[PDB]
Formats: structure tokens, sequence, C-alpha cells
């Protein structure tokens, strides 16, 4: 019982996967080969790109010819027969072990942030990749001995040389070592990481309006590596099952139906193995899209603090996050208003910066503008619609801080917009009380007159 359509249909998909997957992975290697501490990401995607390319470049064509179509006459000889299964198992390992390495490094980043900043290094990562490939090569050696050509008819076929019990051990080993062991670790680590991360995400409540970039980056990383785990399982599960079923269901019991089932199941199972390889460049696009967006934001905070207006406009233009925040909860607007760079401050608000943004301490951009003393920046923030009576953890409004450093000019501009002259903090001191304590006699004189006006309004 034979049908050609299955082979033709499979061949079409095999070609579709080959052409795109080979080119995609080829470019992925070429791109990274040309072009921070997040170059460790590049090394891992380079390994997958290579391991996935070899599958499509060497395993697929040999599969498509001598396994799908032409059966009896084997055209790759004893070396090609031995080598095929070696290069296959080397890449089944290398890929499986790279997917774990990813989840181990994401876990380390979330679980041990302080440790990961010291422990993780480029030179260290390089060693890890070296080990993975060398481990995979060493673990694939058995396939050079277990597989070899035999003459059935010249009708020479690439069939195992060793016995079923011997063959059952190496395959049982391969499956656990290069799938189950990895997938358990990868899954649980990613599950623990997601749980661990969700604590940090939820912990950032009230204290900071905008959650840090790292949290948003790691939260993005979890989603991706979740897809990587689910992707790898679905692609590789059927293939491993087929291999295991082969040896365990090899009792000569199998009728003209188990053979038929295996014929199709082989095509389906292998097709998904190449799909795994063919998908890889998507994971590269997702990872780079994430790290790029993180580096933009990271740069924006530096640039906005630096006072380089040109760089800020450039970053924002590309698609950097204006409402990003550092570990403290400091948005770019905080840094600009603090350092005093009106030029930048005007841009950030134009693009859509949260003018009412509370950091860890609860200090809005207007607090930082008053504390220092930028009469220009204060006037701007209010035009956009900064809260005039916003209070921090202690309870000090901007008018407290303007008074606390005697900005007579600034004190006047708040009053115009409608600053609460009668506002007491944790220590009970009003803006006037601080003005008196400071010795800003002019400032104190104003606050007094403003409060008095409110009295007459009552009567």
């Amino acid at each position: 019982n034979t049908d050609i359509y299955s082979k033709v249909l499979v061949t079409a998909i095999y070609l579709a996967l080959f052409v795109v997957g080979t080119v995609g992975n080829g470019v992925t290697l070429f791109t990274l080969a040309r072009k921070s501490l997040q170059s460790r990401v590049d090394y891992y995607l380079g390994s997958l790109a290579l391991s996935d390319l070899l599958i499509l470049l060497f395993a697929l064509p040999v599969d498509l010819y001598n396994f799908i179509w032409v059966h009896h006459p084997w055209a790759f000889g004893d070396a090609g027969c031995k080598g095929y299964y070696f290069l296959r198992e080397a890449c089944t390992y290398a890929t499986a072990l790279n997917v774990v390495s990813l989840s181990v490094e994401l876990y380390l980043a979330i679980c041990h942030p302080f440790k990961a900043k010291t422990l993780m290094s480029r030179s260290r990562t390089k060693k890890f990749i070296s080990a993975i490939w060398l481990a995979s090569a060493l673990l694939a050696i058995p396939m050079l001995f277990t597989m070899g050509l035999q003459n059935l008819s010249g009708g020479l076929v690439c069939t195992p040389i060793v016995d079923t019990a011997t063959l059952r051990v190496v395959i049982q080993l391969n499956t656990f070592m290069s799938f189950l062991f990895p997938m358990l670790v990868a899954s649980i680590l990613n599950t623990v990481a997601a749980r661990r991360l969700t604590v940090m995400v939820h912990q950032a409540a009230f204290n900071m309006t905008i959650e840090p970039g790292r949290v948003q980056a790691l939260r993005r990383g979890v989603l991706v590596l979740r897809a990587v785990v689910i992707a790898f399982v679905v692609c590789w599960l059927p293939y491993h099952v087929r291999r295991l079923m082969f040896v365990y269901i090899s009792d000569e019991q199998w009728t003209t139906a188990l053979f038929d089932f295996y014929h199709y199941f082989y095509m389906l199972s292998n097709a998904l193995v190449y799909v795994s390889a063919a998908i890889n460049p998507i994971l590269y696009n997702l990872a780079e899209d994430l790290v790029e967006d993180w580096e933009k934001a990271r740069k924006l905070l530096e640039a906005a603090r630096k006072g380089q207006d040109d760089e800020v406009r450039i970053l924002l233009a590309n698609g950097a996050d204006v409402n990003t925040a550092d570990e403290t909860g400091f948005t770019p607007l905080h840094l600009a208003a603090w350092e005093g760079h009106l030029g930048i401050v005007e841009v950030l608000l134009k693009n859509g910066a949260d003018v009412n943004a509370n950091d860890e301490r609860g200090h809005t951009p207007l607090h930082l503008a008053a504390y220092t003393g930028h009469l220009e920046i204060v006037e701007v923030l209010l035009k956009n619609g900064a809260g005039v009576n916003a209070t921090d953890v202690i309870g000090t409004a901007p008018l407290h801080l303007a008074a606390m450093w005697g900005h007579l000019e600034i004190v006047e501009v708040l009053l115009k917009n409608g600053a609460d002259v009668n506002a007491q903090d944790k220590f009970g001191k009003t803006p006037f009380d601080l003005a008196i304590d400071n010795g800003n006699e002019d400032i104190a004189e104003v606050l007094q007159k403003a409060a008095t006006r409110e009295l007459e309004v009552l009567f």
C-alpha cells in the first residue's frame, strides 16, 4: 500500500522549510558575526542558528532523498549513513541543551539579580557554548557504531548494526538526555521564574507609577521563553515518541498497518523537527526586538540625564519608551527636570511623558524642579497639567520645597495655578512655617497674604 501524494505534499513542505530555514539561519549567523554585556544573548542565538542550520542543510536533503523517496539504493555510502545519524543526534542535543541554557540564564537574572550581575560574563558564556557542542558531539559518538549500511537485495540500506537491546539503551539514553531532562528543567525554571517575577511586578504598587524597564524586559523575556519551551516540546515530542515506539514495538508483531502508520508518522514527526529549525529566526527577531527596546530605554535615561537633546529626539523617534523608569522609579522627565534641561523636558512632554509620575519616594517631576530651582521648567510642567498639590511619602508639596530653598519667583507661579498655601506634612510644618524657619521673609510675607485672602473669601 503506497501513495505518491504524501511524498509530493511532504517534499513541497520540506522544500519550503529548507529554502526559508537555511537562508533565515544563515543570515542570523552572518548578522551576529558582524554585530555590551547583552552580547551573551547573541552567543546563544548563534548556537541555535548554527545547530538548526545543520539540521536543514545536511539532515533534510539526505532525509528527503534516501528516506522519503528513493529507498533500496543508498547513495551517501557507509560514511554518509554513519555520519547522518551522528550529525542528527549532535543537533538534537545542541538545540535541546541551548533551550535550557536560555531558561537557566533568565532564571539567574530573575531569581538572583545581584548574583547574575557578578556571576554572568561574556568569557564565561563562551565556555558554556563550547561545553554544550563538545558534550553533544561526545554524546552523539554511539551513532557512528550503532548505525551502518547492510545489503538486503545493489539494494544497500542504512539500518542499525547492533542488537535491539543495545539499540534500545542508546535511544532510551538519547530521549531522556536530549529531551525529558532538558524539558523538565526548562519548564520548571521558567515556571519558577514567572512566579518569582510576578512577586516583583506586584510589589511595584503605589510607590512607583511607572515600573522599571528591567521588570518589563524580564516580563517580556518570560513570555518569549514560554513560547520557546511550548514550541520545542510540540516540535520534538512526536519525533522522540516515534524513535522510542520503533524499538519498543519492534517484536515482529506489527501488521501491514503499524508499518503504514509509521510511514506517515515518520513524515509528520520529521516535518515538525525541521519546523523547529525553520522557526528559530523568529525567536532571534523576538529576542533582538526585546534587547533593542531595553537598550533604547537604558540609553534614554542616560541621555536625558546627560543633557544631550539630539540623542533623546533620535531614540524617541526610533520608538524608545518615554515612560520608562530605573530601579528607583525615576522616569526620564525626573532626570531632565532634576539636572535642569528644559530643551529635553519640552520634547518628553510633547511625545507623551507622564507629567504626574510618582517615583519610590513619591517625588513628581515638579518636586524635583522646585527642590533645585528651574522657574522655566516649573511653568512648563503646569502648562502640560502637573498636579500643583501633589504630596510625597513625608507629605511635602512642591510649595514646601520652593519655600524650603526660597524661590520667591517660583512660589508666586504656584499660587497663580492654585497651590494649597495651608498644607501641613507629617511634621506639621506648612510652606509658611518652612519659609519662617528658612528666613525667606519675602516668601513668608507672600504666603501670609495668600492665606489671609482665603479668610476674607469665607466671610
